[PDB]
């Protein structure tokens, strides 16, 4: 609230895959800080079920448009329904992405290309559907989910995975520049192992023996993603730009196993 | 209870009478929190005490203190446990950026250097250690650079060693204190305007400000509202990172490259 | 039977009849290794292929591709399996860099940039994986930038994104092909003297220099020497490391930190 | 030699800490490779021993250097010493360093000062007393032995030893710009885990068990540094300055020990 340090009542944001998991986990964290926002994704059922839930933990407005952020129409439709409601987009957060496996030495051309086309194709539409607004706003922000796998580590089976999360990084490093002059910033996150509810399908133990591998000994939150997310889109993160923050409770720090100390 | 409360968080912050460390303070001490700043002069450290008590509703307290003494630094955290009851967070900020050379540089410079900026930098982590641990929610943030750990600058091959030397630092660091629940990461500052820079005059700033996307030094709570953040019980999944707060500064391939 | 040795070995070279990928054949070709180029022009290609022939004892074979396309990268490792029984090195070179303000870049632009740059470096380490893994001392090289890794610069969001990409793809494929004693490495170059770039004349070339510490532009023999390097015996410990050969174009905070 | 790619014959080269392990691999492949070596180290029956080795390797002279690199004085005196036997120096391996554990929460004033003692003001130091030479040289080249650990890696009990070795980077970034007018490149090797008489002290089950943790399967040898360090010394690395490279066999890519293909 105003007078309040980190004030985000009030702003605009528009959340990409905003409906499931760390997306959620953002727009939960906006909507709770008073701003408005817009949650995409790409099944009605889930988006109304979210923006139902969202609406009522803060005095923001939420709305929930079905995008394919892949379609760059979409995207810009997405962009008009936020502006028409809610008067201007301050915040971008371009968090869609999916992580199908694919060895190497089997990955189709169809594989490739369907993630770049969702995971790279659908943060630059994200932002260029938003950019005439976030000029507008005149404290414009840009919030890209990348991963560790990619710009950090490596993962068999997610070499094209790791590829569209480090290719978010090289769009920012040069979108960080291009976009100074209108005062907006462009950051990125980069979770490590965030329990999700998808996650948690896989049981107890599977969890437990991933978090053996983290310093911090668990698993983050996608809270933990929408705290960052909330502090970037700050007017206090103003001269933070071109940077990408990685939350992961050290997991990419220990040389080995042998290094992780309990 | 609000979302990033620091309201009654204990804080130490070395180096915290000017510039970029009085700014972490100040941004500390408007949050609520209890803030000990140490300084080598009695007389700065006194008008530093007496601005940021008047800013919150925590305690402030000053301790003159030289890092590069381990004893010192043990004094300091004995003082703020003392007066706060406990440290939740220490901003290992103090440093030093003397110009030496390469072809000239003494080995007294040298050493002097690292004295400060990076003996400094473990002694206070150390003397505050076991209240960090105590605190249950623990925090260490390092005041490094971009110069060292990004870019180079002739003139300051050492104290682009002492900031790397800072991550270093924190990489093991994260580790060794995860158990105990503490975070360990460090902020990059760029160029960030302060007293002592003005007295250099408006047109030099201008033109150091052309060779920055964001078209302006940055500000000392710039720095402080990153601290602030990282201190909070929402930034406790992020540990062992560096963050530059630059303006972008670093990014361009040239000054070709930048947009206006 | 010398350091570093790279006679007889099988080199692939997609995009390498022109600038920074004839340079990277041309080291091949005068260090005695077999050397397949790729383009897309028939009369570069063979102009290409009859003068590095001429440089050393393998075989030189020139293949009209285009590496956006599967079929055509397996078309391309096909022959070089025929032609010199197999394949030790694919230097993923193919690139090219258009520029799209962020502001105006068509879906066109995107997926274009994308087709050559990042498929085209997939496909053909897939084209050429079977070879690479009977070689026992596979190699991938990859041609990435200075420009995405490290730095921006406006007009290239695109080309950063596709230079970035290549790296992260490295850092899996390094380990998906240990196994099989292939190491995937990437070059970083910055601004390298081409005849595409001769074009804009001395002056302009002038002014871009004055911005490197090196005070002048690398070659494309600088970057095919780093290649050959990577290429031999000796380097086969180090994988999913991105090395940039740009004269200390990145290090600068600003032109002002630069010596002459 | 002459007419080869990558001549280094009669380069003259000064390796510090270069009578045993990492050290002894630079010195081997220089002398190998033709190059005049001066070693330095701090036991005079280990350096006899490595200078009659090497010196049986190639064409150049070998002459060895009982030099504590943390005293100035006696870094001026080994660069003196090549001077006078080589002509000059083309190139400096600031190679010594020492690696003790000490837990942060132990770690003294003695422990701390004392590692930096060595590794950091051991480095300047060589680098400044073969400075005049390698201005001299007109093709000189600085080659700096750090980690993976400190620059990127963390491993509890060397908090000291990692701040160390990203000192060495952070010195780099600079000494590349402020040497560059000299035509001096200044570079940085980042070994992971290699196989050294001191480490086969410890057993074959213990290095196996390193292994598991290494994309590669094997850990290095001391002449992978060295073959990346007579790289860098060459010609034909001329363009390439401020780069840290790590020769590690992919320890550092994996997100965790689950993340290793075999
Ligand atoms: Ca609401
Ligand atoms: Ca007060
Ligand atoms: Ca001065
Ligand atoms: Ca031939
Ligand atoms: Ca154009
Ligand atoms: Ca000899
Ligand atoms: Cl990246
Ligand atoms: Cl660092
Ligand atoms: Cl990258
Ligand atoms: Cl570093």
């Amino acid at each position: 609230g105003p007078g309040s340090m980190f004030d985000l009542q009030g702003r605009s944001v528009v959340v990409t895959g905003g409906t499931k998991g760390i997306g959620r986990g953002i727009a939960t964290v906006f909507a709770r800080a008073g701003a408005n926002v817009a949650v995409a994704g790409r099944s009605t059922a889930d988006i109304d079920a979210c923006v139902a839930d969202l609406d009522q933990l803060g005095s923001g407005k939420v709305i929930g448009v079905q995008t394919d952020v892949s379609d760059r129409a979409q995207c810009d439709a997405l962009a008009g329904r936020a502006v028409e409601e809610f008067g201007g987009i301050d915040v971008v957060c371009a968090n869609a992405g999916v992580f199908p496996d694919a060895p190497l030495a089997t990955m189709t051309p169809e594989q490739l290309n369907g993630i770049f086309a969702v995971n790279v194709n659908g943060t630059f539409y994200a932002v260029q559907a938003c950019l005439d607004a976030l000029i507008a706003s005149g404290s414009g922000r840009v919030v890209l989910t990348s991963s560790i796998t990619g710009p950090i580590t490596g993962y068999p089976g997610w070499s094209h995975y790791g590829a569209t999360k480090a290719a978010q990084l090289g769009f920012m490093r040069t979108a960080a520049i291009e976009l100074a002059p209108h005062k907006i910033t462009v950051n990125a996150i980069m979770p490590g192992n965030i329990m999700t509810e998808g996650l948690l399908e896989n049981g107890e133990e599977y969890i437990a023996s991933m978090a053996r591998s983290i310093p911090a000994g668990a698993l983050g939150t996608p809270e933990d993603i929408g705290h960052l997310a909330a502090f970037l889109a700050t007017k206090e993160a103003g001269y933070i730009t071109g940077q990408a923050i990685a939350v992961d409770g050290g997991q990419v720090l220990p040389e080995s196993l042998d290094a992780i100390a309990t």
